[PDB]
């Protein structure tokens, strides 16, 4: 079998990306962050804290024909960005586009914190890192790929994700139309639940290009590039005016400013992104000072290469055996 479905955007700043989820019989769809960087899919639900609950659609398993409690289960879930949930679990039937797992797991958030609540366009997340990182208790479940997997043409899938413009997530087959050139795949270590990878360098605009291993995750639910201090001070030192703010949180710089690209490694490949992706637009309305996209990991403990990356890019998790990652060009 496969799946295909569009991804689009939330905002005009690609902040992240949500594609439509089939969950439960009849069908409630509801419109979900893909996150290659976690491994719950939990939805906004009729189990949701009412005052928690500001314009997402919800799940309601008492509606579903199909859903059943997960006798016992809990989850509790904090992400990179300091936000969290947790709640109850059922298992019900859940499709994307087209490709269909019976008994996957769907968490029912009971409790979300306020970026989750302040954020309408985004009904939960569906986790497509690798099932050792499941938060369920006390049975640890299932993502959606790896019950999908043994199903599927073959055992991978694909973000395509475009830059203010909607884009792809393919499940069980590579499109050779979505990119141009050749597929350059490298090795994944799953030691931490990650997709984690080694870039063989960068270059900043028309620059030289550096080799120098970087080990991160391809994580499409984190919006920008972290990589460590040195390369990001490497690149904005390109950017007349630019400067670390601590009041802000990060790198900054003129709107009036042109970026310059930046280039990543994949063994022998390069992936170039353009300036424009890595402008995040004015710090506050009205502000002349504008967030850059790439930032520091010195912070994190890990660089991240986020949906800043993954855009430039058509990428390939391959759920084989040995699990590896495939970028190109496109
Ligand atoms: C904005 N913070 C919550 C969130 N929304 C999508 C992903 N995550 C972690």
């Amino acid at each position: 079998s496969t799946g295909s479905a569009t991804t689009t955007p939330i905002d005009s700043l690609d902040d992240a990306y949500i594609t439509p989820v089939q969950i439960g019989t009849p069908a409630q769809t509801l419109n979900l962050d893909f996150d290659t960087g976690s491994s719950d899919l939990w939805v906004f639900s009729s189990e949701t804290t009412a005052s928690e609950v500001d314009g997402q659609t919800i799940y309601t398993p008492s509606k579903s024909t199909t859903a059943k409690l997960l006798s016992g289960a809990t989850w509790s879930i904090s992400y990179g960005d300091g936000s969290s949930s947790s709640g109850d679990v059922y298992t019900d039937t859940v499709s994307v586009g087209g490709l269909t797992v019976t008994g996957q797991a769907v968490e029912s958030a009971k409790k979300v914190s306020s970026s989750f609540t302040e954020d309408s366009t985004i009904d939960g997340l569906l986790g497509l890192a690798f099932s050792t990182l499941n938060t369920v208790s006390p049975t640890q479940q299932k993502t959606f790929f790896d019950n999908a997997k043994a199903s599927l043409d073959s055992p991978v899938f694909t973000a395509d994700l475009g830059y203010h413009a909607p884009g792809t997530y393919n499940f069980g087959f590579i499109d050779t139309t979505a990119y141009t050139g050749s597929i350059t795949y490298t090795a994944v270590s799953t030691k931490q639940g990650f997709w984690e990878w080694t870039s063989t360098g960068y270059a900043v605009g028309s620059g030289t290009f550096k080799s120098t291993s970087i080990d991160g995750i391809a994580d499409t639910g984190t919006t920008l590039l972290y990589l460590p201090a040195t390369v990001v001070s490497a690149y904005w030192a390109q950017v007349s005016g630019a400067k670390s703010s601590s009041s802000v949180g990060g790198y900054v710089f003129p709107c009036s400013a042109t970026l310059p690209s930046f280039t990543f490694g994949v063994g022998s490949a390069r992936i170039v992104i353009p300036g424009d992706y890595i402008d995040f637009g004015p710090i506050s309305t009205g502000s002349s000072s504008c967030f850059g996209g790439i930032q520091s990991s010195a912070g994190i403990g890990i660089n991240i290469f986020g949906d800043v990356a993954l855009k430039a890019a058509f990428v390939v998790f391959n759920g084989a055996t040995t699990p590896t990652l495939g970028f190109a060009s496109k």
